[PDB]
């Protein structure tokens, strides 16, 4: 039943529909329709900066930005602040601020992105960080295991994490925009061997919406403890994100998941093939979605239903 | 400097800190109060003599040193755990006092026959990997849990330890306080040697209510600091509130009353053969007053902690017949 895998699993397979989204309704459409109007202006100009945030220091959107600025990225926002029409936009704003200040602006190295593949690639030496397979929900899978920590302390551990999460993202599935994180705090022997802060901030700050499903596996008996003592107070919403002591497969399919967690994938990280794999399929996909863009005439408020797919015609065309 | 060199539990609450005012019952909260009592009154009323064996063939009385925990302050603890619920409220009143009898601390102490023994888990904190000692700013006892300092192995009778000790902080508590604070210390203690968990869980979900006043923690590792901070935003504001984490603790506690580790004027150094006798006779002293008090009064379920605990002649509660 085994399947030996090593790289990325590049599509969606037929055999997981592409949950519906959430309708919007008739006032939040109305107020959708303000933050499209606010960032389709002409001549609006945003910070270069958010730790450096300066009155003096303003810039147009870049095409890429504009890119960027899609449907399902207004929605995120919008969910995100419980539709506070101030919120949003001043959210939006400093994400694409912080993304100019971090290096990632230009969707991609290809365009002149400071954070690359390269830069960060000796991070993923000892495969902390996988990105493989879908879950039921259509989410493309994250894996974090922290006991394969392979480097010391340092801003590039940040950008690692960014630039992970940034391919999760190149991953989606037309029409789903929400990943699963799948962490297991097992240590590895096997591998050798502020920061907290930073990370913090962007996590809670610059990705609204993105954590669909959180399985949590191996976890210390008393951080469980506490993870017990405490699940009754979290609120319901986010208390179903999260999964424990419960059978992965109930969440992923057998054929997506790491067979050390109960899946038929049998993987095992190789770099020199894992890692080119990923970085080729992202960039692929980043092309795909940015000449998708241009040819809808690079405008802001696109849908990635429409960026990512392959129809002719637009399923959310703008205005 | 001005430290204060310390081996031994701080007795007495001194009277540098305020006892917090209780906050009157509504007309409501007071008539369902009443009907608690009523049911725990009753002379006829038996009771299941196991949690995890509880069976409606085996039910007993309740003895007088059950009554004797059976107070007001009790009452109130599961009123408030339960939301003011009555069917909830008695039913969880009922199945701690099973528990407490299968667990083997249903006696208020050895000296009444518990099978849960200072000597059966004095093991267990020879290493000082629990301490209680002090009070904060709202006359709390504190319990330090120092995890890093364990110094046995898995078993049951870590439960048994983690149980008596929290009896005896409740031991500790002042006349007019029934909550406690913890102060978590996460730090890896090297020169302890190196050498349930679902048991623990049940027990402190189930049959502590409303005793968590406070919960400091201290030397977070970075990666569950991560996780405490991702989940804090989504954590309900009753019980965020009791989470204390990157602030001074002397801001929650006086400098007199905490560790000199954490910013507090207390060297405290942990010498088993000082200060675990020294804690096993002062929670003895004050079992002994508190079971004393309970006899004056005509042993009845329903007395207050206040009355139990203190010296004043008459009852600053009596209970409603």
């Amino acid at each position: 039943n085994l399947i030996n895998i090593d790289k990325p699993i590049k599509e969606l397979p037929a055999s997981i529909a592409i949950p519906k989204e959430k309708p919007l309704t008739g006032e939040q459409q109305k107020m959708y329709d303000e933050v499209l109007k606010h960032f389709s202006n002409p001549d609006l100009k945003v910070y270069t900066s958010e730790k450096n945030k300066s009155e003096d220091d303003l810039k147009p959107l870049e095409e890429e930005e504009k890119a960027w600025l899609t449907r399902e990225c207004f929605l995120r926002y919008l969910r995100a602040t419980k539709w506070v029409l101030k919120d949003c936009i001043d959210r939006i704003t400093m994400t694409l601020a912080w993304r100019r200040e971090f290096g990632i602006s230009h969707l991609g190295e290809e365009h002149g992105d400071k954070i690359t593949a390269d830069l960060v690639a000796v991070e993923n030496e000892s495969g902390k960080q996988v990105i493989l397979g879908y879950e039921n929900d259509a989410r493309p899978i994250l894996y974090l295991k922290p006991g394969r920590q392979n480097t010391k302390t340092s801003h590039r551990q940040v950008q690692h994490l960014v630039f992970m999460l940034e391919r999760v993202i190149d991953f989606m599935p037309a029409g789903q925009d929400s990943l699963a994180l799948l962490i297991d705090f097992k240590d590895y022997p096997d591998v050798p061997k502020g920061v907290g802060k930073e990370v913090l901030h962007i996590l809670q700050t610059h990705y609204p919406e993105r954590l669909g499903k959180a399985l949590l596996t191996n976890i210390p008996w008393l951080a469980w403890t506490f993870l017990k003592l405490i699940h009754p107070f979290i609120d319901p919403l986010t208390r179903e994100k999260l999964v424990f002591d419960e059978p992965f497969v109930k969440y992923v399919p057998k054929n997506e998941l790491d067979s050390l967690y109960g899946g038929d994938l049998k993987f095992k990280y190789n770099h020199d093939v894992y890692w080119p794999a990923l970085v080729e399929t992202a960039r692929e996909k980043r092309d795909h979605y940015f000449k998708r863009f241009q040819s809808f005439g690079g405008i802001v408020g696109l849908s990635e239903v429409d960026l990512r797919g392959t129809h002719e015609k637009l399923l959310y065309p703008v205005k």
